[PDB]
């Protein structure tokens, strides 16, 4: 039922994550952040069906964003779950960089390498108006 | 003329001064923040004559955010500048904290140790209309 998911690291891209939603919401998009939106129930289940509802996926690459997806074998890495879902769901997946060195992609779960051939869009300081609108540009 | 100015420091507290930012003027107020805000001309003046100009300052304590203000002896830091000049006029000075660890006054230059004394507003990821609503409680 909404539009929109964010996918981000806490520690690193919560306030960037909070400004992206603010901004889509301001231009008429309904978006999933947890810290709004996730509410009652079983977590990993309204979590995954949250990525399943929304055709766009945008996904915050803070510094470092991808690190503790990194050696994740098991999928218990959050971030990871949630590019995964997006992945095999076919999303519109929306990068967003913000100070992201582009690793390899065989340090990443082979379940979410392709999230690397997406193609994002620059987070500009001096220039967050035009990131934005860039951003509603790729948005479906 | 602007209502709000927006002082921070860039390595840690970029985002979180534009979030704060789009929420004032969401709510009616007029916000200075430099890559929005600061023009042509010498930005030593400009700077200056805009949180001279401002009613309230809010000031963006991200984590080590007062860190190059401390032995900044010539007050060449320019938020050490700005949080004097604040100071100076009497404004109604406005903490936000995110991480921030409160310091001894001592280890600050004593022209800025006065902005400890400000009563402070606790960033909350988890409850970010809240803390917006207090911050526009505490503005004039
Ligand atoms: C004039 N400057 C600009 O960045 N101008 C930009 C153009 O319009 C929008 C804009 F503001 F972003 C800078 C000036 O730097 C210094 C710093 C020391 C000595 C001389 C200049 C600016 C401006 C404002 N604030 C205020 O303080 C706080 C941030 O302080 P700090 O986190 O510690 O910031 P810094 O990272 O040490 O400064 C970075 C510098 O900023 C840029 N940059 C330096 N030179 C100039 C210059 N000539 N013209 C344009 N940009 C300049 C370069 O990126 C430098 O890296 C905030 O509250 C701001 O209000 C600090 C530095
Ligand atoms: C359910 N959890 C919540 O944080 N719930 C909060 C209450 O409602 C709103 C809310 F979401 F903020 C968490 C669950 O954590 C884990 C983590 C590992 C294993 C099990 C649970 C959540 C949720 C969503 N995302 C997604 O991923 C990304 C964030 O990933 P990371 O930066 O890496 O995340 P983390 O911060 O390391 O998370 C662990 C922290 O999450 C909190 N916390 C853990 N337990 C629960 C729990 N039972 N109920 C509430 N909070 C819980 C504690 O603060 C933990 O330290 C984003 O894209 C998010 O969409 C990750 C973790």
């Amino acid at each position: 039922t909404p539009d929109v998911f964010i996918s981000y690291r806490r520690n690193s891209g919560s306030q960037l994550a909070s400004l992206l939603k603010v901004h889509l919401q301001l231009h008429g998009f309904s978006v999933f952040i947890d810290v709004e939106k996730l509410e009652a129930g079983k977590f990993e289940d309204k979590l995954i069906q949250s990525v399943m509802g929304a055709r766009n996926f945008v996904l915050v690459l803070s510094p470092g964003a991808l690190d503790k997806c990194m050696q994740d074998h098991d999928c218990k890495d959050w971030v990871h779950k949630e590019i995964v879902t997006a992945l095999s769901c076919g999303k519109n997946i929306v990068p967003i960089i913000d100070g992201f060195e582009w690793p390899e992609p065989q340090v990443l779960p082979e379940d979410m390498q392709a999230v690397l051939t997406f193609n994002g869009i620059k987070w500009s300081h001096e220039y967050q108006e035009a990131t934005i609108e860039k951003i509603i540009r790729f948005l479906q």
